[PDB]
């Protein structure tokens, strides 16, 4: 075990078996740092620093997935949001500040095409890491992409420029050589 | 010493001081498998599995950077690639197979505007993890987004549907608790 950083990656996958667990031996503000230290340590191309995040829990967590599971009207296509608001302790949701990405498109009008793409790179860079780290604490977590649904459902104290990217619900190659 | 996954995230930064180093105690194929299992264990959304990569070295490394540092005409814009060919051991270049995403767009024409984003997310996940893990071995690495240029410089053994995303040259959050 050295840069056994791989073993933490290999032991990680989508977990739907979820109970609103603390979990054992680890509080909430513990989790708060874990994602915080990733947003702070994740390289955004050209120091744009566009990706942010919001963690939601309790009746504020249940409040959103209950809103999605009403915009979903077919029962068998709502056993995902309602199993997210009745089985999960909370959910980490990630954003990308479209603000800077609009500024870089301004000052560098010639490269105003890689900027939206360089932001999509870094936001998925904090997603996989927070996810792979939450599962190290003991939690179980899964992906969700109800972006537009939670975006409208999102409260008012949110910057409207924060584009919704993901919802982390917690609870070979060729080588040359010719 | 527990889920000290964070320590590797913190102990990671762009390195330009590069010598074509093995490095000590670590062969090349040592590096090869590190990324090989990051591409393999990365959650491509909807199991599209579009993440591709190529490790480049030797006079095939200097060959491509010599091509980029020749389309750059102004000296001060050649200081990057010519230092990437004459100071580096090699480069990991990452792709996203446009194949599956095109298939997903076809089958689900309604969601055909989330697939390119779900591909940009997953590539911006194998990049950061490889970079974070290559520096665990002792190497020095950095981001390089000289796309199209290196893409054109690529030989013919590559699929023309592989989209060059990056070149890995090796050598606050609101709590919403009401």
């Amino acid at each position: 075990p050295t840069g056994n950083y791989l073993n933490a990656i290999t032991n990680r996958r989508t977990i739907y078996n979820l109970k609103p667990e603390l979990p054992q031996g680890v509080g909430l503000d513990d989790v708060k740092r874990t994602v915080h230290v990733i947003l702070k340590n994740t390289p955004t191309a050209f120091n744009s620093q566009v990706n942010r995040a919001v963690i939601i829990v309790g009746d504020t967590h249940k409040r959103i997935w209950d809103a999605v599971a009403s915009a979903m009207p077919t029962a068998e296509a709502k056993k995902r949001p309602e199993s997210c608001r009745d089985e999960a302790y909370g959910s980490v949701i990630f954003f990308t500040d479209l603000g800077p990405t609009e500024k870089l498109q301004r000052d560098f009008p010639a490269l105003a095409a890689a900027f939206p793409t360089c932001a999509a790179h870094t936001t998925g860079a904090v997603q996989i890491q927070s996810w792979t780290a939450l599962e190290l604490l003991g939690l179980g977590a899964n992906l969700q992409h109800y972006n537009d649904y939670v975006k409208s459902a999102l409260p008012q104290d949110v910057p409207i420029a924060w584009t919704v990217q993901s919802q982390l619900v917690f609870g070979n190659n060729v080588i040359n050589v010719y």
